[PDB]
């Protein structure tokens, strides 16, 4: 039908107009608007998908091409750049790797970009160097490059890719040995015949893992967990990387793999760029899981993070939409956390201080009217938000009467038929009141506690036999005794 | 020659257990049977002072010195003796013979009078006693009816007028009597009284048919009946039926602490109570219960301070059959002791008091109950936690609520959750958060029965208030443990 594609595309762009979070929308639109040829359309709408999400290989790919295919200038070329930059930090990516390499020897000539088409390559292996079965492609062509230059017969370089790669145990390496042998007219050194034969044996010591994934099916997660394991306590972090991100790349909206390995990297080798970058990447693909959000905080308040980038953070955070209000009170719990941890309390006030609970004030609205508009629960029917902050007033803030104001409002809500609610507020009263208000709190607790009444009894006894006048003490078995009766 | 063998036999048994009652019914018998006076009459001093006598055993007593009194000392020692017997129970055959014994004083000594108020007094107790008291008020009638002089007969008159007001047994005969014996009427107002005691004679009849058709010591019957008279109020009818009730069943320890209760609470007066928590103790002295309503009596009615530590040391000496007596009635002396202490002076007698006591407490659950029980007594450091609470919130001294913690802990006692957090809590309170870490990390270490509540307790510590790094170090203990 005549002009279909302009219709759907219109419509298309009113559907992500409202949600934008809908991936197949940006993939077909994206389509549409490359069959119709509007060229700064589709990069326009390339560039929103991928700022909102991770993409594939294969549509990083894409849109490489296209920009590479349209380039007539050298400013076009630093473009490029800039988008395979931005293209690497998805996933694991040979091809990239391998495309960025090749594009960028179209570099050379301009003085800089012989050192470029290094660094690409350099970066390259440093990332999938070690990949069994994609790392060969990439070692063979940066030899390429160097066979292609090899200026004034200066095969070190040449020589050293050969002995780079033949210590590392890849696919058809005895092939790399044989190209090698016939090619270095010189003997093969027995460092690089020893470490070239104990990589053959991490060839025949790994043969198992990697036929279980290529009979494996889907996205062969038991496989990678396996092979996971078994390199992990082989121990070498370079290589724990590697089958970390290539089972990555095929199970990405598996948290709890993310899990496993931002912790490997948050508490065993905690490079920071390292971590938060893990981290980041994991928040973009599973934005659910709450636990993310919350490791990726406790990452960069760890870190050092500047304070602006976590508030930012926070508040991705609260938009990335959970499925329970437990989560939005885990998440508030968190940006609170890290607020107390940046206040000095030994000062009569504090510009941190005030920020901490205005952050209180917001929270509490907000689980007032969004969590509740959304979910019909307060997310902590227990007033967990409300405590912590009582806790802060009176233990640290001198102000014991905020911390009374927030148990009025923790026990209004129905708190005050629970037995430790009562004795929570209570041990506050007693850390940082005084007698008089342990005693009018444990009346009160006599008197509303409904599922252990005779627990907060024998806690009232005690007190007055502990510090009360012989008085208090007949008042309190009074009580208790027509309570419990 | 048995008899002096026996005897002496039962002399070296109450040396060695003086609290062997039948025993001291046979030595007494014995001795009896051998005519030794002197050594009956001090046999009978020693066991009416260990236990109370009933009815019977103190009418042989008085029926003994009566009998063998020859001059007016032993009139006045016959006295001393009856104001001894009245003490233990309810005793109307006693207080009517202190009556007739009584009237052998009038000619001499001015004691005319005596009579009137051994009367008096005998009515004060039993005279609204539903069954027995119309004996009392009859020989009181009898005697002024004797002695009436030149017929002014107001002390008679009188006298039938109060009975008729009260409802007692078969007063209808004596209200008939009284009109035969009464030369004028019977006046408008006694008339209304006399009626008003038929309606409570009639309203009391199926309560004293229920203790009568039951068997003794109708406990229930009785205890229905004190429900009964209770709710109706009156304190001198419900004083005289728990008496009546406890002469049957005074070996119920429940039975003594509703009467002392009921005078605690109600009552309010020194001398009744006191009165009746002295002879609970007398009575069972083997509930550690009684000993501890008493001490509070004590403590609530301001006796002497000597008194109630005297008190406390006789509670120690009697014989109780569990460990955690012990340790029961030393919170009570301890708490006394405490309540004495103004806590707002650096030093104090009255806290040196306190804190020896706690030594003394501690020292000898460790010797005399531990040797005696093979138990603690106080498993989980009662005690020693009491002590510790007050060293810590009362005076300024932590250091010690430190170490009692240490010997706490010590035991077994660091299994637990409960303790843990006890020691926490007191730590928050008068410690310093530094503490509370060390604590709360031990803690979690050795919690056995709910070690996720501890590592909570932690976790929440640290998240109000502790760095970033004791953080982690607190998300890494309690995950390694609860792993």
């Amino acid at each position: 039908a005549m002009g279909s594609g302009i219709l759907e595309i219109e419509r298309l762009e009113e559907q992500l107009s409202i949600n934008v979070y809908d991936y197949n929308c940006h993939v077909d639109l994206i389509r549409l608007l490359r069959l119709e040829g509007e060229l700064t359309k589709v990069r326009m709408a390339r560039q929103k998908m991928s700022e909102i999400f991770p993409l594939t290989e294969e549509l990083w790919l894409e849109w490489l091409h296209d920009e590479i295919s349209m380039a007539q200038d050298g400013l076009d070329r630093e473009h490029v750049y800039d988008l395979f930059e931005k293209a690497v930090k998805d996933y694991i990516c040979p091809n990239i790797w391998l495309e960025y390499g090749q594009y960028s020897v179209g570099g050379i000539g301009q003085k800089g970009g012989l050192e470029k088409v290094r660094s690409v390559f350099e970066r390259a292996l440093s990332s999938v160097g070690l990949h069994m079965t994609k790392g060969l492609a990439l070692w063979e062509a940066y030899r390429e490059f160097e066979s292609a230059i090899v200026e004034a017969a200066r095969l070190e370089k040449v020589h050293s890719l050969f002995r780079r790669q033949l210590a590392i145990p890849l696919y058809d390496m005895e092939a790399t040995f044989a190209e090698y042998e016939e090619w270095s007219e010189d003997p093969i050194p027995e460092s690089v015949i020893q470490n070239y034969n104990k990589a053959l044996q991490q060839l025949e010591k790994y043969k198992p893992y990697e036929e279980a994934l290529l009979q494996a099916e889907a996205p062969r997660l038991a496989e990678y967990q396996a092979y996971i394991d078994f390199e992990m306590k082989i121990g070498d972090p370079a290589r724990i990387q590697l089958i970390f991100e290539r089972a990555l790349v095929e199970n990405c909206l598996v948290p709890d793999l993310w899990i496993r390995y931002s912790q490997y990297l948050d508490r065993q080798l905690k490079v920071k760029d390292l971590v938060l970058s893990v981290h980041n990447r994991a928040i973009r693909n599973c934005p659910w899981t709450v636990a993310l959000w919350s490791r990726y905080l406790l990452a960069m308040e760890r870190h050092g993070v500047d304070h602006q980038v976590i508030s930012v953070t926070f508040e991705k955070a609260l938009n990335a939409g959970f499925i329970q209000a437990t989560d939005y009170v885990e998440i508030w719990q968190a940006y609170l956390d890290y607020l107390r941890r940046r206040v000095d309390f030994k000062q009569d006030s504090s510009k941190e201080l005030e920020e901490l609970r205005a952050a209180f004030t917001r929270a509490l609205e907000y689980l007032k009217q969004e969590v509740e508009e959304r979910f019909n629960e307060s997310g902590d029917p227990s007033c967990v938000i409300m405590q912590n902050w009582a806790r802060i007033e009176a233990r640290l803030c001198n102000n014991m009467q905020k911390a009374r104001e927030l148990w009025d409002s923790i026990m209004t809500r129905g708190n005050a038929k629970y037995a430790n609610m009562w004795l929570e507020y209570y041990n506050l009263e007693r850390a940082h009141g005084d007698t008089q208000h342990c005693r009018k709190a444990l009346h009160r607790a006599v008197q509303c506690t409904s599922d252990y009444p005779e627990h907060v009894c024998e806690v009232l006894l005690t007190m007055e036999r502990t510090e009360g006048s012989l008085e208090d003490w007949d008042i309190a078995v009074q009580k208790t005794e027509t309570r419990l009766a």
